[PDB]
Protein backbone atom coordinates (compact mmCIF):
# COMPACT_ATOMS: atom_id res chain seq x y z
CA UNK A 1 0.00 0.00 0.00
CA UNK A 2 1.02 3.70 -0.91
CA UNK A 3 -0.47 5.58 1.88
CA UNK A 4 1.95 8.10 3.37
CA UNK A 5 3.60 7.02 7.12
CA UNK A 6 2.91 9.53 9.87
CA UNK A 7 4.46 11.52 11.22
CA UNK A 8 5.29 12.61 7.74
CA UNK A 9 8.43 14.23 9.04
CA UNK A 10 10.46 14.69 11.99
CA UNK A 11 9.55 17.86 14.45
CA UNK A 12 11.34 20.81 13.96
CA UNK A 13 11.41 23.47 17.17
CA UNK A 14 7.65 23.66 17.86
CA UNK A 15 7.02 24.35 13.72
CA UNK A 16 3.88 22.77 12.54
CA UNK A 17 4.74 20.23 9.17
CA UNK A 18 3.58 22.15 6.45
CA UNK A 19 1.68 18.99 5.09
CA UNK A 20 -1.23 20.14 7.53
CA UNK A 21 -2.51 23.11 5.96
CA UNK A 22 -1.99 21.26 2.56
CA UNK A 23 -4.04 18.90 3.94
CA UNK A 24 -7.10 20.94 5.29
CA UNK A 25 -7.19 22.62 2.50
CA UNK A 26 -7.42 20.03 -0.37
CA UNK A 27 -7.56 16.59 1.61
CA UNK A 28 -8.81 17.46 5.32
CA UNK A 29 -9.23 13.09 6.00
CA UNK A 30 -6.39 11.07 4.72
CA UNK A 31 -5.23 8.04 5.36
CA UNK A 32 -2.10 7.24 6.69
CA UNK A 33 -0.21 4.27 8.15
CA UNK A 34 0.93 4.75 12.17
CA UNK A 35 4.08 3.70 13.06
CA UNK A 36 2.86 0.21 15.13
CA UNK A 37 0.07 -1.66 14.94
CA UNK A 38 -1.33 -3.39 11.68
CA UNK A 39 -2.97 -1.39 8.42
CA UNK A 40 -4.04 2.01 7.88
CA UNK A 41 -6.20 4.99 9.95
CA UNK A 42 -7.57 8.45 9.34
CA UNK A 43 -5.88 11.60 9.73
CA UNK A 44 -8.53 14.04 10.88
CA UNK A 45 -6.79 17.54 10.24
CA UNK A 46 -9.88 19.97 10.27
CA UNK A 47 -11.30 20.97 13.74
CA UNK A 48 -15.60 20.14 12.91
CA UNK A 49 -13.87 16.47 11.93
CA UNK A 50 -11.98 16.19 15.36
CA UNK A 51 -15.08 17.24 17.61
CA UNK A 52 -17.13 14.53 15.39
CA UNK A 53 -13.76 11.87 16.21
CA UNK A 54 -13.51 12.84 19.86
CA UNK A 55 -16.80 13.73 20.45
CA UNK A 56 -19.47 10.95 19.77
CA UNK A 57 -19.79 6.97 20.84
CA UNK A 58 -20.31 5.80 17.48
CA UNK A 59 -16.06 6.11 17.70
CA UNK A 60 -14.74 3.86 20.47
CA UNK A 61 -10.78 3.64 21.85
CA UNK A 62 -11.73 0.65 23.80
CA UNK A 63 -12.20 -1.11 20.07
CA UNK A 64 -8.50 0.72 20.04
CA UNK A 65 -6.81 -1.92 22.22
CA UNK A 66 -6.09 -4.90 20.07
CA UNK A 67 -2.47 -5.32 19.50
CA UNK A 68 -2.80 -5.20 15.80
CA UNK A 69 -4.96 -1.68 15.50
CA UNK A 70 -2.43 1.36 14.17
CA UNK A 71 -1.38 3.30 17.22
CA UNK A 72 1.25 6.22 17.71
CA UNK A 73 3.57 4.49 19.83
CA UNK A 74 5.38 1.12 20.58
CA UNK A 75 3.43 -1.02 22.99
CA UNK A 76 -0.39 -2.00 22.49
CA UNK A 77 -2.72 0.62 24.53
CA UNK A 78 -3.22 -1.04 28.13
CA UNK A 79 -6.81 -1.84 28.05
CA UNK A 80 -7.14 -0.49 32.35
CA UNK A 81 -6.08 2.80 31.29
CA UNK A 82 -8.73 5.74 31.45
CA UNK A 83 -7.90 6.31 27.12
CA UNK A 84 -9.14 2.85 26.72
CA UNK A 85 -12.50 2.99 28.14
CA UNK A 86 -15.80 4.05 26.47
CA UNK A 87 -18.26 5.85 28.62
CA UNK A 88 -20.38 4.39 30.34
CA UNK A 89 -16.91 2.71 31.81
CA UNK A 90 -15.42 5.99 31.13
CA UNK A 91 -17.66 7.95 33.27
CA UNK A 92 -17.41 5.49 36.03
CA UNK A 93 -13.69 5.61 35.94
CA UNK A 94 -13.39 9.56 35.60
CA UNK A 95 -15.78 9.78 39.12
CA UNK A 96 -12.74 8.01 40.95
CA UNK A 97 -11.23 11.54 40.62
CA UNK A 98 -13.07 14.03 39.38
CA UNK A 99 -14.05 15.97 42.38
CA UNK A 100 -10.28 17.05 42.88
CA UNK A 101 -10.09 18.39 39.21
CA UNK A 102 -13.23 20.27 38.77
CA UNK A 103 -12.41 24.44 38.38
CA UNK A 104 -13.72 25.36 41.52
CA UNK A 105 -11.50 23.12 43.54
CA UNK A 106 -8.13 23.49 41.52
CA UNK A 107 -8.91 27.37 41.83
CA UNK A 108 -8.18 27.00 45.83
CA UNK A 109 -5.01 25.31 45.05
CA UNK A 110 -3.97 28.84 43.73
CA UNK A 111 -2.42 30.49 46.90
CA UNK A 112 -0.44 27.01 47.66
CA UNK A 113 0.63 26.96 43.62
CA UNK A 114 1.82 30.91 43.60
CA UNK A 115 3.65 30.22 47.15
CA UNK A 116 5.69 26.99 45.27
CA UNK A 117 6.08 29.44 42.34
CA UNK A 118 7.93 31.77 44.43
CA UNK A 119 9.84 29.52 46.86
CA UNK A 120 11.21 28.01 43.34
CA UNK A 121 11.91 31.29 41.62
CA UNK A 122 13.66 32.57 44.99
CA UNK A 123 16.16 29.79 44.98
CA UNK A 124 16.99 30.83 40.75
CA UNK A 125 18.08 34.44 41.85
CA UNK A 126 20.09 32.39 44.20
CA UNK A 127 21.90 30.51 41.85
CA UNK A 128 22.27 33.98 39.83
CA UNK A 129 21.68 34.55 35.65
CA UNK A 130 22.33 32.84 33.30
CA UNK A 131 20.66 29.99 34.65
CA UNK A 132 18.68 27.04 33.10
CA UNK A 133 15.07 27.37 33.74
CA UNK A 134 14.03 23.99 33.00
CA UNK A 135 15.82 22.88 36.23
CA UNK A 136 14.90 25.91 38.80
CA UNK A 137 11.15 26.06 37.42
CA UNK A 138 9.82 23.79 34.42
CA UNK A 139 10.18 20.19 36.02
CA UNK A 140 10.10 21.55 40.28
CA UNK A 141 7.02 22.98 39.42
CA UNK A 142 4.72 20.42 38.25
CA UNK A 143 6.69 17.85 40.00
CA UNK A 144 5.91 19.31 43.34
CA UNK A 145 2.45 19.97 42.22
CA UNK A 146 1.43 16.64 41.30
CA UNK A 147 2.97 14.82 44.15
CA UNK A 148 1.24 17.22 46.60
CA UNK A 149 -1.87 16.55 45.24
CA UNK A 150 -1.34 12.89 44.35
CA UNK A 151 0.58 12.59 47.91
CA UNK A 152 3.54 11.06 45.95
CA UNK A 153 7.15 11.86 47.90
CA UNK A 154 8.77 14.43 46.33
CA UNK A 155 12.18 12.62 46.98
CA UNK A 156 10.85 9.97 44.63
CA UNK A 157 11.02 12.00 41.20
CA UNK A 158 14.38 10.59 39.71
CA UNK A 159 12.44 7.34 40.20
CA UNK A 160 9.09 8.26 38.38
CA UNK A 161 10.54 11.17 35.86
CA UNK A 162 12.59 7.56 34.83
CA UNK A 163 9.53 5.57 34.00
CA UNK A 164 7.74 8.34 32.59
CA UNK A 165 10.48 9.24 30.28
CA UNK A 166 10.48 5.68 28.98
CA UNK A 167 6.21 5.94 29.18
CA UNK A 168 6.30 8.88 26.51
CA UNK A 169 8.18 7.09 24.03
CA UNK A 170 7.19 7.87 20.80
CA UNK A 171 10.16 6.00 18.74
CA UNK A 172 13.11 6.68 21.24
CA UNK A 173 12.76 3.24 22.62
CA UNK A 174 11.66 -0.02 21.58
CA UNK A 175 8.30 -1.74 22.90
CA UNK A 176 10.05 -5.07 25.01
CA UNK A 177 11.68 -1.68 26.87
CA UNK A 178 8.49 0.50 27.82
CA UNK A 179 6.83 -2.98 28.27
CA UNK A 180 9.38 -3.42 31.68
CA UNK A 181 8.98 0.41 32.54
CA UNK A 182 5.32 -0.57 32.58
CA UNK A 183 5.16 -3.13 34.74
CA UNK A 184 7.79 -1.33 36.92
CA UNK A 185 5.34 1.55 37.31
CA UNK A 186 2.59 -0.49 38.17
CA UNK A 187 4.02 -1.96 41.12
CA UNK A 188 5.61 1.22 41.94
CA UNK A 189 1.73 2.85 41.75
CA UNK A 190 0.31 -0.38 43.27
CA UNK A 191 2.62 -0.36 46.69
CA UNK A 192 2.12 3.19 47.09
CA UNK A 193 -1.64 2.73 47.06
CA UNK A 194 -1.07 -0.17 49.38
CA UNK A 195 0.49 2.01 51.47
CA UNK A 196 -2.96 3.78 52.47
CA UNK A 197 -4.13 0.37 54.11
CA UNK A 198 -4.13 0.88 57.39
CA UNK A 199 -3.18 4.70 56.94
CA UNK A 200 -5.86 6.93 55.16
CA UNK A 201 -4.75 9.53 53.60
CA UNK A 202 -6.13 13.08 51.99
CA UNK A 203 -4.73 13.08 48.68
CA UNK A 204 -5.68 11.49 45.36
CA UNK A 205 -3.93 8.18 46.45
CA UNK A 206 -5.97 8.41 49.59
CA UNK A 207 -9.19 8.46 47.31
CA UNK A 208 -7.55 5.30 45.08
CA UNK A 209 -6.93 3.47 48.40
CA UNK A 210 -10.63 3.54 49.60
CA UNK A 211 -11.73 3.03 46.13
CA UNK A 212 -9.76 -0.53 46.16
CA UNK A 213 -12.09 -1.90 48.51
CA UNK A 214 -15.75 0.44 48.58
CA UNK A 215 -16.04 -0.12 44.82
CA UNK A 216 -17.15 -3.47 43.56
CA UNK A 217 -17.56 -1.91 40.09
CA UNK A 218 -14.01 -0.55 39.35
CA UNK A 219 -10.88 -2.78 39.55
CA UNK A 220 -7.81 -3.03 40.63
CA UNK A 221 -6.01 -2.61 37.51
CA UNK A 222 -8.16 0.47 36.35
CA UNK A 223 -8.06 1.94 40.36
CA UNK A 224 -3.43 1.53 40.11
CA UNK A 225 -3.58 2.96 36.79
CA UNK A 226 -5.23 6.24 37.29
CA UNK A 227 -2.84 6.56 39.53
CA UNK A 228 0.36 5.91 36.71
CA UNK A 229 -1.82 7.92 34.47
CA UNK A 230 -2.43 11.18 36.54
CA UNK A 231 1.56 10.96 37.67
CA UNK A 232 2.77 11.23 33.80
CA UNK A 233 0.65 13.47 32.62
CA UNK A 234 0.41 15.56 35.84
CA UNK A 235 3.70 16.83 35.81
CA UNK A 236 5.48 15.96 31.70
CA UNK A 237 2.49 18.17 29.63
CA UNK A 238 3.50 21.00 32.10
CA UNK A 239 7.44 20.71 32.32
CA UNK A 240 7.00 21.13 28.40
CA UNK A 241 4.44 23.77 27.86
CA UNK A 242 6.02 26.07 30.42
CA UNK A 243 9.49 25.34 27.92
CA UNK A 244 7.14 25.64 24.84
CA UNK A 245 5.24 29.56 26.10
CA UNK A 246 8.97 30.75 27.03
CA UNK A 247 10.03 29.90 23.70
CA UNK A 248 7.38 31.59 21.79
CA UNK A 249 7.79 34.36 24.08
CA UNK A 250 11.71 35.23 23.94
CA UNK A 251 11.84 33.90 20.62
CA UNK A 252 10.01 37.14 19.21
CA UNK A 253 9.92 39.07 22.23
CA UNK A 254 7.52 41.16 21.51
CA UNK A 255 4.82 38.88 22.65
CA UNK A 256 6.84 38.37 26.36
CA UNK A 257 7.24 42.73 26.65
CA UNK A 258 2.87 42.44 25.69
CA UNK A 259 2.38 40.37 28.95
CA UNK A 260 5.80 42.35 30.95
CA UNK A 261 3.54 45.35 30.75
CA UNK A 262 -0.17 43.96 31.10
CA UNK A 263 0.18 40.92 33.57
CA UNK A 264 -3.44 40.52 33.66
CA UNK A 265 -3.15 39.18 29.81
CA UNK A 266 -1.84 36.08 30.84
CA UNK A 267 -4.75 34.16 31.21
CA UNK A 268 -5.67 34.97 27.55
CA UNK A 269 -1.74 34.07 26.28
CA UNK A 270 -1.86 31.24 27.70
CA UNK A 271 -5.38 30.05 25.67
CA UNK A 272 -3.43 31.42 22.75
CA UNK A 273 -0.15 29.79 22.89
CA UNK A 274 -2.24 26.16 24.04
CA UNK A 275 -3.57 26.63 20.45
CA UNK A 276 -0.14 27.53 18.85
CA UNK A 277 1.50 25.11 20.73
CA UNK A 278 2.15 21.37 18.65
CA UNK A 279 2.92 20.00 22.48
CA UNK A 280 1.42 16.38 20.98
CA UNK A 281 4.18 15.71 18.20
CA UNK A 282 1.66 13.67 16.19
CA UNK A 283 -2.05 11.41 15.93
CA UNK A 284 -3.88 10.66 19.01
CA UNK A 285 -5.34 7.74 20.80
CA UNK A 286 -7.13 5.51 18.68
CA UNK A 287 -10.68 5.91 18.10
CA UNK A 288 -12.57 3.13 16.09
CA UNK A 289 -16.07 3.86 14.17
CA UNK A 290 -18.98 1.54 15.79
CA UNK A 291 -20.50 2.68 12.79
CA UNK A 292 -20.34 4.31 9.50
CA UNK A 293 -19.83 8.16 10.48
CA UNK A 294 -20.19 10.99 8.47
CA UNK A 295 -17.13 13.17 8.23
CA UNK A 296 -16.56 16.48 5.61
CA UNK A 297 -15.43 14.60 3.03
CA UNK A 298 -15.97 11.03 3.57
CA UNK A 299 -18.26 8.41 5.31
CA UNK A 300 -16.05 5.99 7.67
CA UNK A 301 -16.83 2.82 7.74
CA UNK A 302 -17.46 0.51 10.80
CA UNK A 303 -14.25 -0.80 12.12
CA UNK A 304 -12.13 2.06 10.17
CA UNK A 305 -9.45 3.37 12.84
CA UNK A 306 -9.22 7.30 12.77
CA UNK A 307 -6.45 9.65 14.74
CA UNK A 308 -6.54 13.11 15.46
CA UNK A 309 -4.38 16.23 15.01
CA UNK A 310 -4.85 18.67 18.10
CA UNK A 311 -2.51 21.18 16.63
CA UNK A 312 -3.89 21.22 13.02
CA UNK A 313 -7.65 21.63 14.36
CA UNK A 314 -6.13 24.70 16.22
CA UNK A 315 -4.87 26.19 13.11
CA UNK A 316 -7.96 25.68 11.02
CA UNK A 317 -8.55 28.72 9.45
CA UNK A 318 -12.70 28.43 8.71
CA UNK A 319 -12.49 28.83 13.49
CA UNK A 320 -9.77 31.03 13.66
CA UNK A 321 -8.82 34.01 11.94
CA UNK A 322 -4.68 34.49 11.04
CA UNK A 323 -4.54 30.92 12.85
CA UNK A 324 -0.77 30.89 11.87
CA UNK A 325 -0.39 34.20 13.90
CA UNK A 326 -0.12 34.67 17.61
CA UNK A 327 -2.60 36.67 19.46
CA UNK A 328 -3.26 37.38 22.39
CA UNK A 329 -6.25 40.15 21.99
CA UNK A 330 -8.00 37.28 20.16
CA UNK A 331 -11.82 37.49 20.84
CA UNK A 332 -13.00 33.56 20.61
CA UNK A 333 -10.85 30.60 21.26
CA UNK A 334 -12.37 27.15 20.91
CA UNK A 335 -9.31 25.34 20.67
CA UNK A 336 -8.59 21.52 21.40
CA UNK A 337 -5.21 21.75 23.19
CA UNK A 338 -6.47 19.71 26.01
CA UNK A 339 -9.30 17.30 23.80
CA UNK A 340 -12.88 17.40 23.11
CA UNK A 341 -15.65 14.76 24.30
CA UNK A 342 -15.36 12.29 27.17
CA UNK A 343 -11.22 11.84 26.84
CA UNK A 344 -11.31 15.73 27.22
CA UNK A 345 -8.35 16.34 29.46
CA UNK A 346 -9.16 16.09 33.27
CA UNK A 347 -6.27 18.20 34.34
CA UNK A 348 -7.11 20.80 31.61
CA UNK A 349 -8.08 23.52 34.77
CA UNK A 350 -4.89 22.45 36.78
CA UNK A 351 -2.52 22.92 33.81
CA UNK A 352 -4.44 26.14 33.00
CA UNK A 353 -3.62 27.43 36.87
CA UNK A 354 0.06 26.33 36.67
CA UNK A 355 0.50 27.73 33.19
CA UNK A 356 -1.16 30.96 34.20
CA UNK A 357 1.18 30.82 37.86
CA UNK A 358 4.44 30.25 36.30
CA UNK A 359 4.19 33.21 33.43
CA UNK A 360 2.36 35.59 35.39
CA UNK A 361 5.33 35.41 38.12
CA UNK A 362 8.27 35.39 35.39
CA UNK A 363 6.67 38.58 33.32
CA UNK A 364 6.15 40.73 36.75
CA UNK A 365 9.64 39.78 38.52
CA UNK A 366 11.77 39.19 35.40
CA UNK A 367 11.03 41.90 32.64
CA UNK A 368 14.50 41.91 31.61
CA UNK A 369 14.36 37.60 30.84
CA UNK A 370 16.21 36.74 27.29
CA UNK A 371 17.10 33.21 25.62
CA UNK A 372 21.41 33.19 27.26
CA UNK A 373 22.05 29.80 24.44
CA UNK A 374 21.91 29.84 20.74
CA UNK A 375 18.17 29.08 18.98
CA UNK A 376 20.16 27.01 16.80
CA UNK A 377 21.50 24.38 19.92
CA UNK A 378 18.30 24.49 21.75
CA UNK A 379 17.61 20.42 22.78
CA UNK A 380 14.52 19.97 21.40
CA UNK A 381 13.49 16.42 22.52
CA UNK A 382 13.18 13.79 20.39
CA UNK A 383 11.20 10.37 20.02
CA UNK A 384 8.80 11.05 22.28
CA UNK A 385 4.85 11.78 22.14
CA UNK A 386 5.26 15.15 22.84
CA UNK A 387 8.07 18.28 22.45
CA UNK A 388 9.59 20.04 24.77
CA UNK A 389 13.04 21.49 25.55
CA UNK A 390 15.72 19.24 27.46
CA UNK A 391 17.08 22.49 28.66
CA UNK A 392 16.29 26.76 28.37
CA UNK A 393 19.54 28.77 29.43
CA UNK A 394 18.19 32.54 30.55
CA UNK A 395 19.47 35.66 31.38
CA UNK A 396 17.49 38.60 33.38
C1 LIG B 1 -0.66 21.85 29.59
C2 LIG B 1 -1.20 20.78 30.13
C3 LIG B 1 -1.88 19.75 29.38
C4 LIG B 1 -2.14 19.52 28.07
C5 LIG B 1 -1.76 20.36 26.89
C6 LIG B 1 -2.86 18.26 28.01
C7 LIG B 1 -3.37 17.70 26.82
C8 LIG B 1 -4.24 16.61 26.78
C9 LIG B 1 -4.91 16.11 25.65
C10 LIG B 1 -4.80 16.64 24.26
C11 LIG B 1 -5.69 15.09 26.02
C12 LIG B 1 -6.62 14.25 25.12
C13 LIG B 1 -6.08 12.93 24.63
C14 LIG B 1 -7.05 12.19 23.73
O1 LIG B 1 -8.26 12.47 23.77
O2 LIG B 1 -6.68 11.25 22.95
C15 LIG B 1 -5.51 14.93 27.42
C16 LIG B 1 -6.09 13.90 28.16
C17 LIG B 1 -5.66 13.65 29.46
N1 LIG B 1 -4.88 14.45 30.23
FE1 LIG B 1 -4.16 16.15 29.78
N2 LIG B 1 -3.07 17.81 29.24
C18 LIG B 1 -2.49 18.63 30.09
C19 LIG B 1 -2.42 18.54 31.45
C20 LIG B 1 -2.78 17.43 32.17
C21 LIG B 1 -2.71 17.34 33.57
C22 LIG B 1 -2.17 18.44 34.49
C23 LIG B 1 -3.17 16.06 33.87
C24 LIG B 1 -3.34 15.42 35.19
C25 LIG B 1 -3.30 16.09 36.34
C26 LIG B 1 -3.50 15.43 32.66
C27 LIG B 1 -4.04 14.20 32.55
C28 LIG B 1 -4.72 13.80 31.40
C29 LIG B 1 -5.43 12.54 31.39
C30 LIG B 1 -5.46 11.53 32.52
C31 LIG B 1 -6.01 12.43 30.19
C32 LIG B 1 -6.85 11.26 29.73
C33 LIG B 1 -8.29 11.54 30.22
C34 LIG B 1 -9.36 10.62 29.69
O3 LIG B 1 -9.08 9.68 28.89
O4 LIG B 1 -10.54 10.78 30.11
N3 LIG B 1 -3.26 16.30 31.64
N4 LIG B 1 -4.63 15.88 27.86
C1 LIG C 1 1.27 6.80 29.33
C2 LIG C 1 -0.13 7.02 29.91
C3 LIG C 1 -0.90 5.70 29.95
C4 LIG C 1 -0.71 4.90 31.22
C5 LIG C 1 -1.62 3.70 31.26
O1 LIG C 1 -2.84 3.89 31.11
O2 LIG C 1 -1.11 2.58 31.44
C6 LIG C 1 -0.96 8.07 29.14
C7 LIG C 1 -2.21 8.52 29.95
C8 LIG C 1 -2.52 9.97 29.51
C9 LIG C 1 -1.61 10.18 28.30
C10 LIG C 1 -1.38 11.59 27.80
C11 LIG C 1 -2.69 12.31 27.49
C12 LIG C 1 -2.45 13.69 26.89
C13 LIG C 1 -1.59 13.60 25.64
C14 LIG C 1 -2.35 12.93 24.49
C15 LIG C 1 -1.54 12.86 23.22
O3 LIG C 1 -2.29 12.18 22.20
C16 LIG C 1 -0.24 12.14 23.47
C17 LIG C 1 0.55 12.82 24.59
C18 LIG C 1 -0.22 12.92 25.92
C19 LIG C 1 0.62 13.79 26.89
C20 LIG C 1 -0.49 11.52 26.54
C21 LIG C 1 0.79 10.72 26.80
C22 LIG C 1 0.51 9.33 27.38
C23 LIG C 1 -0.33 9.40 28.66
C24 LIG C 1 0.46 10.07 29.80
NA1 LIG D 1 -3.94 4.31 20.35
Amino acid sequence: DAVPAYPFSLPHALDLDPHYAELRRDEPVSRVRLPYGEGTAWLVTRMSDARIVLGDSRFSTAAATDPATPRMFPTPPEPDGVLAQDPPDHTRLRRLVGKAFTARRVEEMRPRVRSLVDSLLDDMVAHGSPADLVEFLAVPFPVAVICELLGVPLEDRDLFRTFSDAMLSSTRLTAAEIQRVQQDFMVYMDGLVAQRRDAPTEDLLGALALATDNDDHLTKGEIVNMGVSLLIAGHETSVNQITNLVHLLLTERKRYESLVADPALVPAAVEEMLRYTPLVSAGSFVRVATEDVELSTVTVRAGEPCVVHFASANRDEEVFDHADELDFHRERNPHIAFGHGAHHCIGAQLGRLELQEALSALVRRFPTLDLAEPVAGLKWKQGMLIRGLERQIVSW
